[PDB]
């Protein structure tokens, strides 16, 4: 069992709300993340979304996952994760003067796959994978988790946008979601940076009349990484690749 | 459940093997290490040992200890975790070059010291802590486990009382090398074997070089006339890391600290600078 008996965890700085509770920096056998239901009486919801959050975080053991710790009921609602010395994907990418050599951009877009297939390999899919939520552990190692700290629009397949099909989540949706990733890692940007209104990009993605602009790819962008990536980016759901297929894709590729 | 089917994972180079199995490089969702038990006919106590470690494996999860991923049953017995770049404490004092500043020398004893701490309050104990099975992932983070290879061979064709006495010998407390007690191991069987640990980071050295008869190191420590010069630890070692490790290094079993003691001590420690 994973539950964590009351009074041995310390919570310290409060670092910011996220997907449903409170992110901590906290203290229990050395560093920790506690996510906190800061509720006084919590609603059915919140109880059920506590549940099936650690329900899938207790399938995970893997280096490209957030490692899971345990939770706690009492005196609130609280998941324990790893603490992760560094800052996300995005903030690197988007918000930040770093420097990523082709090698690394690379090696960080093959831990993710990694991390990614072997989700999908225990039938859990992300529903939410973009930069901000690809950590880079003590600035090397990708950590995939759900870190909360609008948003996600640029990520989201023309299925999902469109919400036609009551919950339009599937592996492909992720890996639509990857091939996004894959544009931000190869390109230094987020995709319709020259598109200014929120609502278009919403409205013409999901017509299909808009995807990713794919010139704007670096010389120095291996081949097969240009195609994998437009691979990903198909709009109908079905023609996008698996990721075992993407993985050993990435792999052969980075080792030349 | 951690059960992995039959035909996901590939097995690639042979690392070592030792008394417990033989460990692989090997590759399912990534990089893995692949322990392997290379037995035709396993023994009940064999048998018993493989469910032993899967059984303790299963209950961690934390930074600082490796990372169970999972286990399979056929064709072989086999557990699996997380691959780890770099090398063991062990080589970087004393097979190598490398140089440590005194700030790494006490964040390796602290990192070590919460993992410790984190496998006592799950009621774990280690049996076989020494530098050896203490590894630094990327040269940064501390991973304890037992990786404990004896030979470079696909099986260990000796005793494990020759494989002990190869490794395992300078880090028993007195009370394990006399085997007085029915199961000598303890918490503080483990608690001694971390001095030990912590002598070597302050002394760059392994304890009584000294000495050469190892038949000598057996008698003496048991008898508990022989204990590390505390002396050969360096200029810059902090006076309370000194006065932790003599703590730790208590012939008596129970003047030995506890795990909480030893971490909030080192936290202290690391806190002034
Ligand atoms: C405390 C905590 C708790 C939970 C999670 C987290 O990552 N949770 C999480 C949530 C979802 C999913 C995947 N989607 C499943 C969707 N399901 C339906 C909806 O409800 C959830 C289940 C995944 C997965 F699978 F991607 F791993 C993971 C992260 C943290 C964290 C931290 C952390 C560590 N150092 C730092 C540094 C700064 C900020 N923070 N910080
Ligand atoms: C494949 C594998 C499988 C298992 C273990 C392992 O470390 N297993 C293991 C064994 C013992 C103990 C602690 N002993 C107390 C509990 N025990 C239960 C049974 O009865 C009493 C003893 C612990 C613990 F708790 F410390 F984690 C862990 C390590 C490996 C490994 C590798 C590995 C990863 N990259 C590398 C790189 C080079 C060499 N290798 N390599």
């Amino acid at each position: 069992d994973w539950e964590i008996p009351d009074g041995q965890i310390t919570v310290g700085q409060r670092i910011g709300s996220g997907s449903f509770g409170t992110v901590y920096k906290g203290k229990w056998h050395g560093d920790v993340a506690v996510k906190m239901l800061n509720v006084t009486a919590p609603t059915p919801q919140q109880l059920q979304a506590f549940k099936n959050e650690v329900g899938v975080l207790r399938k995970t053991r893997h280096v490209n996952i957030l490692l899971f710790m345990g939770y706690s009921t009492k005196p609130q609602l609280a998941i324990v994760t790893q603490w992760c010395e560094g800052s996300s994907l995005y903030h690197h990418l988007h918000a930040s003067e770093t420097k990523f050599e082709m090698k690394k951009l690379i090696d960080i877009a093959r831990q993710t796959a990694r991390g990614m297939d072997y989700l999908h390999a225990k039938s859990i899919i992300h529903r939410d994978l973009k930069s901000n939520n690809i950590f880079l552990h003590e600035d090397n190692t990708v950590k995939i988790g759900d870190f909360g700290l609008s948003g996600s629009i640029l990520w989201m397949a023309p299925e999902v946008i469109r919400m036609q099909d009551s919950n339009p989540y599937s592996f492909q949706s992720d890996v639509y979601a990857f091939g996004i990733v894959l544009y931000e890692l190869m390109t230094g940007q987020l995709p319709y940076s020259n598109i200014n209104n929120r609502d278009q990009i919403i409205e013409m993605v999901g017509r299909g009349s808009l995807s990713p602009d794919l010139s704007k790819v670096r010389s120095n962008c291996p081949k097969r990484m240009k195609r994998l990536m437009a691979e990903c980016l198909k709009k109908k759901r079905d023609e996008r690749p698996s990721f075992p297929r993407i993985l050993a894709e990435i792999e052969e590729l980075a080792r030349e």
